[PDB]
């Protein structure tokens, strides 16, 4: 059908895809496409692997040789995924998708409408407004009208995500509008392109009642943050409002990864 890359006819009920965009593979595992290779990190979210792989192969996504061998009928990568869009093409229709063009969960309707199976997706599209409902009472009645903000931390520079950027931040400010810092909206929602770089200094400007904290990437220092002096030193990590994030798992927002994003979010501030 129609695409960024040219109009390059694709074959309506695929039955093997090759997702070479990782955050894209959920939702193909739950539209029912047939995937039958997707990179990495794919086999590295919890949300994933935890329970799902019957049949699909791996490789980065540079390899054009493990592509063909996997011998797909549609390859479907990002458009500035890094390997050539014309190579690819000689192996299977290979439909480009801009990043963060479409939404998150309007993605997920784009990936249906170029199958052929809407009636699966709007069959999620019903549990997710619906398990949104609990969620977000469930919350309310138990934090009030709090500030939650959602943070990671890269060396010495700490990211305070808004709702633009992903870490569970859609879920957070949209799908449960929760209110975060004065600041954290004045720079990472109302404006910024979705997060706000800061340092050790700029930090009790940001860290609301309740933190979602975590590592940029797994594995590795943490940047002496989490350690910090100034960090032990607010009211949410105090009274205990801080829950660690796992990177490999927050980094995805395919149907599969939310649930579980959600899901994490709310036992995080429903527990006593």
């Amino acid at each position: 059908y129609k695409a960024e890359n040219g109009n390059v006819k694709i074959p309506k009920h695929p039955k093997r895809v090759v997702v070479m965009a990782d955050g894209y593979y959920g939702y193909f595992k739950t539209l029912g496409i047939n995937v039958v290779g997707a990179p990495e990190n794919v086999f590295k979210n919890p949300y994933y692997k935890g329970k799902t792989n019957g049949v699909e192969n791996i490789g980065d996504g540079t390899s054009v040789e493990k592509v063909i061998d996997l011998n797909p009928d549609l390859i479907i990568v990002w458009t500035t995924q890094g390997a050539d869009i014309k190579k690819l093409e000689k192996i299977a229709p290979t439909v480009a998708v801009k990043y963060d063009k479409l939404d998150n969960i309007e993605q997920l309707k784009e990936f249906a409408k170029m199958t052929g199976t809407e009636d699966k997706a709007e069959k999620w599209l019903a549990k997710w407004d619906k398990k949104v409902a609990a969620a977000k009472t469930k919350i309310k009645k138990a934090v009030g009208d709090k500030t939650i903000s959602i943070m990671q931390t890269n060396g010495k520079d700490i990211y305070v995500f808004g709702k633009d950027f992903g870490r569970g931040g859609s879920i957070i400010y949209k799908d449960l509008g929760l209110q975060a810092t004065k600041l954290t909206k004045e720079k990472a929602i109302d404006q910024g392109p979705g997060y706000t770089s800061i340092s050790l200094e700029k930090l009790p400007d940001f860290a609301g009642d309740y933190i979602f904290a975590g590592p940029w990437q797994s594995g590795g220092d943490d940047g002496g943050v989490f350690e910090s002096s100034i960090w032990k030193n607010l009211n949410a990590v105090k009274n205990g409002h801080v829950y660690k994030m796992d990177p490999i798992g927050f980094y995805f927002t395919d149907p599969i990864s939310l649930e579980g994003q959600l899901e994490f979010i709310t036992e995080s501030l429903t527990k006593l």
